[PDB]
């Protein structure tokens, strides 16, 4: 019985393996910046078209100015707030890790310590996931700043456009 | 006795699992920059309003 | 290559598309990360039911 | 037990990595806020809503 318990195949591995999570990142980076026109990357393609549609300014130039200033201030504040709350979460994560090491001392059988090792491995995987999420947040922050700059330049181009035909009238 | 010591379930795992630490990062990033007005991310929304209040000269 | 006006239009298109591409890549990657979290939680759910030593290894 | 201890140690270093990322984001946010305050001061000096001027006496 014990030999059967030690040897053989248990099927773990081929466990949650069909979830194609590699499809959420670009396949190749040559064509990542040609995705909007079609081809390249299609998950972003649709998103890019939606974003470019939503980043075009409408209304009077004064409304454009107020919107841009609000975006800038809100972006800075959002960056700060996200950082602060994430740091609180990180401290709680440290407390959890310390608790898991407290459980390590009381382990008695071999099965118990092996389960604890796999639990700590899962905990490491969770911290890895948070690291990836933070990288993604930083990229989004950079993209938001670039978009605000693009809106500023669109407003500037609209004011100084040579296609304008008006001027004050003498009356 | 040794077989019992090797086999079975010990309950580790489901150990410190209810601590929802994923709530300290945004759920989705589409609405992360709409959080100040309401919606988006509620936890940072209270913080954003406080920060914007405190950054006015 | 081409006229200077074509150069201007190409450069502006590249700038806008680059910003949008950055944003879209970030958003989709975050969705993948949240699904990745769900998978990790599932693997820890499997740990609670492990019986033999070979299974947990 | 030593393997699980070293695994916990790795988890701690992971946590420090996340904390450093968070510190870098906060640094960037602080620089952005300082720039925003500078521009608020600049706008206040050059605002077209101002109505004063020196008086000849």
């Amino acid at each position: 019985r014990m030999y059967e318990a030690v040897t053989g195949g248990r099927g773990l591995g081929d466990l949650m393996r069909n979830a194609q999570l590699r499809e959420y990142l670009p396949d190749d980076l040559r064509t990542v910046y040609d995705s909007a026109n079609g081809g390249g990357y299609s998950g972003i393609s649709g998103s890019i078209n939606d974003i470019l549609r939503d980043e075009r300014l409408n209304g009077s130039v004064a409304d454009m100015r107020r919107s841009i200033e609000e975006r800038s201030r809100t972006a800075a504040a959002t960056d700060k707030a996200v950082g602060l709350r994430a740091y609180e979460g990180a401290q709680q994560r440290l407390a959890q890790i310390e608790g898991l090491m407290d459980e390590i001392s009381r382990t008695q059988d071999q099965k118990a310590i092996e389960e604890l090792q796999a639990r700590i491995a899962g905990e490491q995987a969770a911290i890895q996931n948070e690291t990836t999420k933070l990288q993604m947040i930083a990229q989004l922050r950079q993209a938001e700043q670039a978009l605000i700059s693009e809106q500023r330049r669109e407003r500037n181009m609209r004011i100084l456009s040579s296609g304008n035909q008006g001027m004050p009238t003498i009356q």
